[PDB]
């Protein structure tokens, strides 16, 4: 009886939720529809098949995934519940074989597995009952980063599943993943270079990266020329966590497959561009972590600069992975370098309740830091699309919701209506749910009047980081950021970012819960940016 | 009042129970059970407004007109003093039986509004006389000058709008017999006349008809109504195309590829073929409401939201057309159905032996003028085909590259009826997995969020806007495209399809829409 009372009003908060976002004028006919979405989305879950989607190419090699640091904090919340994910699905070979190998001593390899793996494999993933036959892949080594010796071994352990393949390809196919800090890349990759390449007879190799690459574009391109006596970039792939998104992946077809918002996407049409990144946490006491990397290389300089390439990048020749990245190339040297005087950076402090501490408040923050958890800036793109067109990027800590969009405003409407109709928007967000919609000003259905009654309404319409691994298997480098695409992306910040560390600019204080800097708004009004609300 | 509250009470809920019983008593207690459980600007009110529905005793004023103006009154849309006055031929001597025993049987939603009807037909006279009597319109205006002088405002006077339902050789004797006996108060008060009937049969049948009506009444006093044009997504056509930059950058010849405006019904002539064989398919509805729909389609941007500037830009548009000729028009006339459900048109006995009248027409015009050089619109309208469908279908050049095959057309897509529905057609791919990226889906864009069209056509007549109403000029116009088709048609030079009830209608239609345009991808 207890235990009733709370599933009706666990379900009825998600229900305020939904109805809160999608912002239904008419309240009675969304709530009916939105309701029945999600009864399917918990019930008729069960765990008698395992429909295989594996493509016959991918049966024909054996597989080895080999995830580097397997005792590390982002190899057991990420890398290995993904993969297993993945397996769930379907999406592995029958006879894929995964290594650990991290520097740590293991006894009892199995409890292990059981106790700290499995410990960290989701609750939504629960529902499945063949983990112990997923964790029968899953083996350990222990080695050192370092020993090209102890890849000669690593190498002699794959090459005995290896050669236990039964299927027609020889070789194998070996996946490295990186969840290790950067300055070990480079050892990693000389080591694997000299000690486990896929063997002569067949296979591939490829890399996956995870953690900040480089911190402006001299550390990035002395990280660069490190691994490229050792992998070129069909080898190399550099993730991000966005790229995977599918309202993110979407972006290319909506913008390029139809003529309607291809006939609009130029200076001609769009008058302004955002790019927002919002999240409600602060730094959770972990602000010494923070304090050297700033808001700009956390989420701006990777993550939403990737956003605003897929956006203004111009038509690829062929859908081709290196084909549409050649254009995000393109574009990202279209742009001019970010400028001082382009941007307002932020720091929050405490909240009005003070439930949420101040950034200095925080112990393992340096007095007198002047990182920033707050930046909005615009940039220009120089060509014949993109002239004069306002560019907008904003992140932020510790703000008024967690909210990641596109908003995209289109040249004011220019008198057939007046005042009665306003600026069109195209939004695409990707969180905190998917939802891609346009505003658009219709008649008001009550009366005819002066037809200058009118309405602004909106056209709606409805895991990243495991389908990103998958893109790795199959061989996908649309998604992964490009040798010269993260050169050139480090080019238009460093400027900046040198600024930023020399002191010329300072965050300004705001409270946490609201939007920001008063300043910012400002800057975004005086940057071609309008809003009626 | 101690009787006569409960009679007026006991009155107003069997006339009620009359009016819904049309089939074959045990309904009338159901009824009665569940109504048991069942529980304006300051110029409005500044003259007297006087409403004279003339043909009260046809079909269309007792189905149509006053049942409508029986909804404004609900909406709270009419004036507390306004006097209604019907207007026929037939004298009954059944003054106030026939108010409830015809009007009433009529009105709509019966179970939630018969507590306002008696208060509605209290605003209700009866006039028996004859269309063509000067006395009679001077006894009509001595009837309407009393209630006027009788108005508790601070303006005199009074506002008559008048109501010809009846056939179009009745309008110019009504016409003429207003202007002589029933003309406005010279002391303040305007006079709008409504006419719904077809607009004669061509360019010259029009046009003595306009002639005969303009020493009566100028352009800002007669309101030709039409039905579609009160439309909701109709009159939503001029706001979502100017009202916004995404249509209007697409909105040329540049992006667009093919447009079709389809009228689609299912029931064939019903025992009626002998009122249709006179009228044809394209006179009924292609030469006045699709091409109603097509004027809005097409035209520019007006200087203003002024009424008028609106229907310049109508007209404007409507002269850049060529009149459509034999070649780029298939007609049909419908068999009986497989489902023998449907006869023949044919198989009508009112229908002459051997006649070509068509019952479906699917025809091409060519706007030539820079946003539209050649751009198709087909236009098309069929009896007794596989649904009941009107909407409008603009198909976009799709750009293959990047994705070539992968992808196909654009479309925009209005639907009045049955269902109000805008929505555009476009690819998205496939939220499955990522793969290729040409694993893609076309996915449609929908719109999300007093009612009934010909109620708000009459208080925009009431307003005085006159922005959905068809013009003198912008009749003529739209003739002199259709003319000389019709003539080509009368002469037996193109001759019908005949094609079973219940399909598409002749396959030669889908083929001639397809090598124009427009094509399907299923
Ligand atoms: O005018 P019709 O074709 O007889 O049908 C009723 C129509 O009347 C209109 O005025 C209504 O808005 C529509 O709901 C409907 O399409």
């Amino acid at each position: 009886q207890d235990a009733y009372v709370a599933d009706v009003d666990g379900i009825l908060d998600v229900l305020r939720a939904q109805v809160l976002e999608r912002k239904p004028d008419d309240i009675f006919q969304f709530i009916s529809k939105s309701a029945l979405s999600l009864q399917k989305d918990r019930g008729a879950e069960s765990c008698d098949r395992i429909n295989c989607k594996v493509k016959d190419e991918q049966k024909s090699r054996a597989l080895t995934i080999i995830v580097f640091g397997a005792s590390g904090d982002l190899a057991k919340k990420k890398t290995f519940p993904a993969l297993f994910d993945l397996y769930c699905g379907g999406l592995l070979p029958p006879e894929v074989n995964i290594i650990g190998y991290a520097r740590t001593k293991v006894d009892d390899v199995e409890k292990w597995k059981h106790e700290t793996l499995m410990k960290y494999f989701s609750n939504l993933s629960e529902r499945g009952c063949h983990a112990e036959d997923f964790l029968k892949h899953i083996s350990y080594f222990c080695g050192a980063y370092d020993s090209v010796d102890d890849f000669k071994r690593l190498d002699a352990v794959i090459r005995e599943k290896e050669n236990a393949f039964k299927g027609p390809e020889k070789g194998g196919n070996r996946l490295f993943y990186l969840a290790l800090p950067p300055s070990v890349f480079a050892s990693v990759c000389e080591s694997i270079h000299k000690g486990a390449m896929p063997q002569e007879v067949g296979g591939w190799v490829r890399v996956i990266i995870e953690k900040p690459f480089g911190r402006d574009t001299k550390s990035s391109a002395e990280l660069s020329q490190a691994l490229e006596p050792f992998f070129d970039e069909s080898q190399l792939y550099r993730i991000d966590h966005y790229l995977g998104k599918e309202m993110v992946q979407n972006i290319i077809t909506t913008r390029f497959a139809n003529r309607i918002f291809s006939a609009v996407w130029n200076a001609s049409n769009i008058a302004c561009v955002q790019i927002t990144f919002k999240e409600t946490i602060g730094t959770e006491g972990r602000g010494g972590y923070f304090d050297n990397i700033g808001i700009i290389r956390d989420v701006m300089q990777n993550h939403l600069t990737q956003i605003l390439a897929l956006l203004a990048m111009e038509k690829p020749r062929s859908l081709d992975a290196e084909c549409i990245r050649d254009e995000k190339v393109s574009v990202l040297k279209c742009i001019e370098p970010i400028t001082k005087e382009n941007c307002v950076l932020g720091q929050y402090t405490a909240s009005a309740d003070g439930s949420i501490p101040g950034y200095l408040e925080d112990v393992t923050v340096p007095e007198g830091s002047t990182c920033p958890t707050f930046a909005v800036m615009r940039l220009n793109i120089n060509n014949d699309r993109w002239a004069g067109v306002p560019f907008i990027l904003k992140a932020g800590k510790a703000v008024e919701q967690k909210y990641v969009a596109i908003r995209i405003q289109f040249r004011d409407e220019v008198h057939p209506y007046g005042e009665a109709t306003q600026r069109n928007e195209l939004v695409i967000r990707a969180q905190p749910s998917e939802a891609m919609y346009v505003k658009i000003t219709t008649k008001v259905p009550g009366l005819s009047g002066d037809l200058r009654q009118t309405h602004q309404t909106e056209l709606d319409l409805t895991d990243a980081y495991e389908s990103l691994i998958n893109d790795a298997l199959l061989g996908n480098s649309t998604n992964f950021v490009r040798k010269d695409e993260l050169d050139v992306a480090w080019r238009i910040f460093t400027p900046l970012l040198h600024q930023i560390d020399s002191g010329e600019i300072k965050p300004i204080p705001y409270q946490a819960g609201t939007r920001g800097p008063k300043e910012a708004d400002e800057f975004i009004a005086n940057n071609g940016f309008k809003h009626q609300k």
